[PDB]
């Protein structure tokens, strides 16, 4: 009978659903999100691999988003650097173990739950490289989010509403120790006192800039495009700023 | 005055709008998708770049979702073949001069623009190796679906609605060639006299399924989880009923 064996398998998820503050309307997704390639106990759900191809692209958009729209209007360069460092396995699995995804994942592997359990050890120390990163752990942190996506009508919206809590902090930390864009320092410093000039056409085909620090004078910047001009002109200015006199 | 030059640099996406079939609210963000880095002459708006991020993950998602949601019910490995030959700069290149985004690509670079026109007429060619792809036309398929996002309030269905026509045709040609899930393959041919018996657990710690077809026998198959071994006893079933005696 099958939803006896769900009964059985889903035992203990209470737990984790009031942790992650989300209720499953059909537990069927739960235990899928769940479910190693190696748990033979499942005899009634997929593993969780489709699950954790869905979830992938989810929190790739959701904290694509996040880092686009972040008041620090960090430069492409250093938003594709974050993006690298965020939508990551390594950075999944850690999520998943600080939020004790460990305690409900279904595998038959002593040995992977021997890398799992030193890995939380680590983790847990870490937060008061010759620790291996079981990658399963970053699997379900995404198939999780594929799972509340498909229980929830495929809404994106409850999905970040469930996995903000778990990311942002994370987010905010890399996002804040990341260079700052030049443009963006300067003016939180010099809001109504940092001007730049119009982009002016250099013999060598760049664009130069100047920014005027009102009693600071006029920094020049060049660069192959008006965006990487402005920076320049800006990276100088700070660095005056900086020096104080 | 901005808005003067903003009509100046504007001038010709008219026909772009029709083509696509979207009509910008704020024409400042159509003109940043297609602004290249080299395009100096646009001295209002920031390049193309970070709509590039925001787009990059953007049609990751939908394409992944669309994957995901396919009825040919793809494994999870082809899945992810599948995903890897989509989201894809190359792909999203011949897209765009496909669509006619070179038309109105705003940049200052000969040579660019030599490499777009052996591309543009390549792909014509092949559509009625030693041709280079330019990566800025994969770059604006996806800077302009940040710009749609934007635009429409940061709509994913307005940015569907417009890419969908599109990408499908090309989606569902890659689809349609990669390897059929043998599960899928079988049950589209018999789908009431296919049946699948309960997983056992075989002594190396596998699982074995039979799928028995009604009118042709009864085929094994084993492997390292319950996916696997149905897979592996439809794709022997296929095989004798391709066969046909």
């Amino acid at each position: 009978d099958a939803e006896k064996t769900l009964n059985h398998l889903i035992s203990g998820f209470e737990t984790f659903e009031k942790k992650i503050n989300y209720r499953f309307k059909n537990k069927a997704y739960l235990l899928q999100a769940f479910t190693h390639a190696s748990y033979h106990y499942n005899t009634i759900t997929d593993c969780y691999q489709r699950l954790e191809f869905l979830g992938d692209a989810i929190l790739d958009y959701l904290i694509t988003k996040h880092l686009y729209e972040d008041p620090r209007q960090h430069s492409p360069g250093v938003l594709t650097d974050l993006r690298s460092a965020l939508v990551n396995n390594t950075i999944f699995a850690s999520l998943a173990v600080k939020y004790d995804y460990h305690k409900y994942f279904k595998a038959v592997s002593p040995e992977l739950f021997h890398v799992i359990d030193d890995f939380v050890k680590f983790q847990l120390e870490k937060n008061e490289e010759d620790i291996e990163v079981p990658k399963a752990m970053g699997d379900i942190f995404e198939s999780l989010a594929g799972a509340i996506y498909m229980d929830s009508g495929m809404s994106l919206e409850v999905v970040w509403q469930v996995y903000y809590p778990m990311m942002q902090p994370l987010i905010e930390k890399f996002s804040a120790n990341v260079p700052r864009s030049p443009v963006r320092e300067l003016l939180e410093m010099e809001p109504e006192t940092a001007k730049f000039s119009p982009a002016e056409r250099t013999y060598d085909g760049k664009v130069r800039v100047t920014v005027e620090v009102v009693g600071k004078g006029k920094f020049k910047g060049v660069g192959r495009s008006y965006r990487i001009a402005k920076s320049a002109a800006a990276r100088r200015a700070l660095r005056s700023l900086k020096a104080n006199q």
